[PDB]
């Protein structure tokens, strides 16, 4: 059978890792972040390392034929799994290469996204900023990384709750509230 996919979407901040970790917990879905992955394509020594650690400080999306080729790198050693792709489609390019390349190999099943205000984010952010030694939890950074999901990703979370194909959770409440909400979510649909 054909993997189910769920894209996690949501702002800087929103829980999409932490929530995920859950589901991954309760579910035995395969968590695959798209900034995590990105990352640890950089660490990894690769030619396009210095391409993707100056996009992630300025919070720009990275060029899709980079993304998609790690997703489907993970996706293809995980035969017989559900995958949480979280942090993607960020933008209208994103979305056209997945469906280019997976649309008959995975069952991309809803968008959950995590609705949360910006001053709420940052918060947590500058939070996280103390001990994540991210190059991107800064507010210099965080500003841009705002910038680019309000320009860029709400047209895409649009696009699909055009089709019935979103599903929002509230994200500003304690995170075991918000955690029932999606266990509740995932338990309906079957998983
Ligand atoms: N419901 C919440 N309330 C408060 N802190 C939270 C909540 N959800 C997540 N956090 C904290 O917010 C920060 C961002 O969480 P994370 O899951 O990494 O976000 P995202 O992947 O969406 O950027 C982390 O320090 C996390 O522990
Ligand atoms: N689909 C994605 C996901 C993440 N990113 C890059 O990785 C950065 C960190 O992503 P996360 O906030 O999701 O960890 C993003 O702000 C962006 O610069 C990307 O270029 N394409
Ligand atoms: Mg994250």
């Amino acid at each position: 059978s054909k993997p189910n996919v769920v894209f996690v979407l949501g702002g800087p901040g929103s829980g999409k890792g932490t929530q995920c970790a859950n589901i991954v917990r309760d579910f035995g879905w395969v968590h695959l972040s798209a900034g995590d992955l990105l990352r640890q394509e950089q660490q990894s020594g690769s030619k396009d390392g210095e391409m993707i650690a100056t996009m992630i400080k300025n919070g720009e999306i990275v060029p899709s034929i980079v993304t998609v080729k790690l997703l489907k790198n993970a996706i293809d050693a995980n035969q017989g799994k559900n995958f949480l792709v979280d942090g993607f489609p960020r933008n209208e390019e994103n979305n056209n290469s997945w469906e280019e390349n997976m649309k008959d190999f995975v069952d991309t099943k809803f968008v959950l996204f995590f609705d949360c205000p910006e001053e709420v984010m940052t918060q947590r952010l500058l939070k996280r900023g103390e001990s994540s030694g991210r190059s991107d939890d800064n507010i210099e950074s965080i500003k841009k990384r705002f910038n680019t999901f309000n320009v860029q990703t709400k047209l895409v979370i649009d696009h699909y709750n055009k089709f019935d194909k979103v599903k929002i959770i509230p994200a500003n409440r304690d995170v075991n509230e918000v955690y029932n909400d999606v266990e509740n979510l995932f338990k309906s649909m079957g998983f």
